[PDB]
């Protein structure tokens, strides 16, 4: 398991792209040391991967905090009651447009289709709310079928996975031993 | 010397503080192998904590990008064409006020005021400059004297330095042993 985690390092610092953006998730993932913990971030790093990808090639702004719609009218002194909360994975306001941009990795049609209709009425169930106060919503859905970006060459980025499977399966047979969990609960009972 | 690595790996990873503009340095350093590259980016590492600290406690943005002060100006809308490159650590513009910063560490009062000096002279040579733009300028020189700063307790701050300096015994006993070899031969004569 610790060999695993170091080799998950080597290709975190060597071939995951030097962009800033990815930096603050790089080092939370870094800085873990419990495999189930490693395994998170490591999710949570790829994810950023694609999601960054996303908002470079839809032409707008990274939500870097995970700020939701409220937050970023507020900040550019937009007033909106009711709303949602809804967190886009980018955002751009251009003049009286509101760019929300929603992205997803489905590997078979059937849920490729599922996720994007799912995800264009998340977005679409603001815009008549956002009209009102004088904003006009640009909803974004991308749908990709792999996990691929930019900031990986396909060799790492499969590794990376195939590492935090490995990762995955010390994790899932600590879940299997709860044929334990079976007796202590029958123990309370 | 790999327990050395692992040492201020540890301490970067644990006892620098978790400021965003510090990610890049942190990640640059946690990435070296070599004893000599972890001694640089070590030292790297600890100047822009400093750099930063400076920033923050004299009130204005860290030059996180090295931008010159043409740039900006540039970026804040204003024209100004004969001007020496000169990259700030830190700078404001606050209305119709530049502020521009320069922070140093020195270890000698001799080699402080000197560095004071140069600084303070440096900033100066665009005040006209600035003003025949319109802008005024504040120029800001911090001095030190030690390490000390805000994103490091003080003994991670001494156990970071006390670990670099066995590093950088251990790198320069390396090159002793290397310039006894024939490649170093081969390294001197290499003029050309
Ligand atoms: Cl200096
Ligand atoms: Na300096």
């Amino acid at each position: 398991h610790d060999e695993i985690i170091s080799e998950l390092r080597e290709l975190c610092l060597n071939y995951i792209e030097q962009d800033e953006r990815l930096s603050r998730q790089k080092l939370n993932f870094l800085g873990q040391r419990e495999p189930r913990m490693v395994l998170i971030e490591g999710l949570k790093l790829l994810s950023r991967c694609i999601e960054i990808d996303s908002a470079d090639k839809s032409g707008c702004t990274h939500n870097h905090d995970d700020k939701s719609v409220e937050t970023i009218l507020v900040e550019s002194g937009i007033v909106c009651p009711g709303l949602p909360l809804i967190i886009p994975d980018g955002y751009k306001l251009i003049d009286n447009s509101l760019i929300l941009l929603e992205c997803f990795v489905r590997s078979t049609p059937a849920s490729f289709e599922k996720k994007f209709i799912e995800a264009t009425n998340k977005l679409a169930c603001i815009r008549e709310d956002l009209a009102v106060a004088g904003v006009t919503l640009v909803p974004i859905v991308d749908g990709r079928c792999d996990y691929d970006n930019s900031f990986m060459p396909e060799w790492a980025n499969f590794k990376f996975r195939d590492l935090l499977f490995k990762l995955l399966e010390y994790s899932n047979q600590d879940e299997k031993v709860f044929e334990e969990s079976e007796y202590f609960r029958l123990c309370e009972s």
